[PDB]
């Protein structure tokens, strides 16, 4: 029954950032991991712009307080460009890097060398299987998954996902860290795309096809989907916001895997964007241009 | 170019009931038409507590301008079970019957015979083709999709969908008139489910197939939804909703018309809740019981 207090996470990105802002919120002791130093400062000043947003409307009326929050909670967030220096000695590892199976696997073959005979191995990824990751490493029984959702220190659903060999004890002390960090853990069942991204997915590939078909344009389809739908953001706001790179590489994953299955077929558009590196907000421009 | 003011709605159910009154409210003069008194008197009473609603939160602090506002839109609204009679001068009449092609064609070809000449048709189907429905009539030029969203007093969405039959005139006033009604209205093609429902009722079904497929429970994929997508409504709560005789009969329709194609496969699950008389809120029980 262990009990997670010392977190790594790996991968300074929309997602990684995020897990490791909450995680040092609600005190636990953070060690953020990135390929450059340049890569995990520009991720720290990220994360603090994130905080202080918070602090303006949790601490609206008390600034002094707002300024503890931020300061206490960047001060808990340490930066290391090698994960395998760091978790000889953390308690959890969260995986957050690009959504790709051979470089994860390569990842935690790798740590799975270093870290502590305790730590626990999870992985953010959206559409892998838990399982195939677990393999590359020899601790099958500490290894599950923890996905979270964009943006992090907004959605409270935390999807846990045990693989037929996660041992009940570290499926345990997955849920008591979701709580700890103030979410909602769900159990799921390792599937393609769990529960939400299963759902989701296929939709926004769908809007995406109705709109290459030319039967509506992009901005209309959003404004359908917000007004009559009760929608956050549309489709096309929606996949520029969790990245086009990244919804790329899951279909992709998944059209290989069921190649003839309509859900998953390719979009031109969508490859051409990613192929002219315009994933979304996090470049700039996706579908849509940005600041 | 005429302009909207005497409405005749036919369908007094989840839909003709919420048309009635947003139409009422904004100024219009209604005449809500069903097949029997009982009907009739179900629906205005429904409207009724739609309205003391929208009251207490629109005239809260002044409880009389309340009640006289309540009593002075219902009062806009009349009712009767002889469509016939009614349409013989009316500005618009907007369909809101049961989906099904034969019978709405059979209603608007009758109905085209004792209309005046300047009035306006307008289905407010979720799936069929308004072309099809439209050519059921000699008035193309004054037919159109007049598309409202569940439920209609806060939805602001309306797709207004032209065939190549519709005149720019009668778009025109298809569009004040959605103004008119406080609505954002959106022109789109006239292709199967329009924008909306194209994109979320295949989401729907996906959603009834992960629970079939038994990965996981309605309760959990609902939960899933709201907290990682941000979603107001769960897939199962938005089916009863939105009424599972409904969904049912939009799915056999592209079902019919696509046998082949994997997306529009009816489920057994949604079948039996439909064979039992199960629709949803509409009958106080669907995939959910409800009080
Ligand atoms: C691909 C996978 O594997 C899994 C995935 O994650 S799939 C994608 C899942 N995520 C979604 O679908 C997101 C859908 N969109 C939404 O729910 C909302 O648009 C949203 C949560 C992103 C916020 O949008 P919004 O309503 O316009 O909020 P915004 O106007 O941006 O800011 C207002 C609120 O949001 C908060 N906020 C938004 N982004 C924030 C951030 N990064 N950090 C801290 N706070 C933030 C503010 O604190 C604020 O609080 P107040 O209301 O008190 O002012
Ligand atoms: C099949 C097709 O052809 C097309 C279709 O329509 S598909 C279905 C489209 N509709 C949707 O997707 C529904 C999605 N769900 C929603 O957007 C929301 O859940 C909802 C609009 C139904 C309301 O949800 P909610 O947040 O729980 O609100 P609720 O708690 O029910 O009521 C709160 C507000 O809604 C209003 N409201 C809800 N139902 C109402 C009604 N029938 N009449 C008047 N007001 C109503 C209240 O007046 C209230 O105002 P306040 O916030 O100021 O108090
Ligand atoms: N974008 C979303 O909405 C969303 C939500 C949940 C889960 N995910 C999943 O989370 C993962 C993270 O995606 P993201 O949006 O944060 O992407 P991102 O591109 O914003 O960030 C990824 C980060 O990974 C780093 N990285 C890449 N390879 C690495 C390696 N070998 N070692 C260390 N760091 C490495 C990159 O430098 C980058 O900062 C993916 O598996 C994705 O499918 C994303
Ligand atoms: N349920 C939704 O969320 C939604 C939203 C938009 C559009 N629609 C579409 O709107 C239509 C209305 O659906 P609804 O949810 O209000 O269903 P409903 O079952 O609640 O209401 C239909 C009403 O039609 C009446 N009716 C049937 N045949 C009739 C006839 N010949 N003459 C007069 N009245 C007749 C019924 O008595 C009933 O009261 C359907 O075509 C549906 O696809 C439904």
């Amino acid at each position: 029954k262990i009990i997670v207090k010392h977190v790594t996470v790996i991968g300074g990105g929309l997602m990684g950032a995020g897990i490791a802002q909450v995680a040092a919120a609600t005190g636990h002791t953070v060690v953020l991991v990135d390929q450059t130093e340049d890569i995990l400062a520009k991720s720290k000043k990220g994360i603090e712009e994130s905080l202080r947003k918070v602090a303006k409307k949790k601490f609206a009326e008390n600034p002094k307080a707002g300024d503890e929050f931020v300061e206490k909670t960047l001060s808990t967030i340490a930066t290391s460009t090698d994960a395998a220096s760091v978790v000889h000695s953390t308690d959890l590892v969260v995986e957050a890097i690009v959504e790709n199976l051979k470089v994860k696997n390569e990842l935690f073959k790798r740590l799975d060398k270093f870290a502590a005979e305790h730590t626990i191995f999870a992985s953010n990824t959206s559409s892998l299987q838990i399982t195939s990751i677990a393999n590359a490493t020899t601790r099958q029984d500490r290894f599950a998954g923890l996905h979270f959702f964009n943006p992090v220190p907004v959605m409270k659903l935390v999807e846990v996902i045990k693989t037929p060999m996660t041992s009940q004890k570290t499926f345990e002390s997955l849920v008591d860290f979701s709580k700890a960090l103030g979410k909602h853990p769900v159990s799921c069942k390792d599937t393609p795309g769990f529960i939400v991204n299963r759902l989701l997915v296929p939709y926004l590939m769908e809007a995406i096809r109705l709109y290459e078909r030319g039967d509506a344009s992009k901005e209309d389809i959003d404004t359908a989907m917000k007004l009559g739908a009760g929608y956050p953001m549309g489709p096309f706001e929606l996949l520029d916001y969790v990245g086009l790179d990244t919804t790329k590489f899951i279909v992709d994953g998944w059209h290989e895997m069921d190649a003839e299955n309509p859900l998953h077929q390719p979009s031109p558009s969508l490859n051409k964007l990613v192929a002219e590196n315009k994933f979304g907000k996090k470049t700039g421009e996706g579908f849509y241009k940005y600041k």
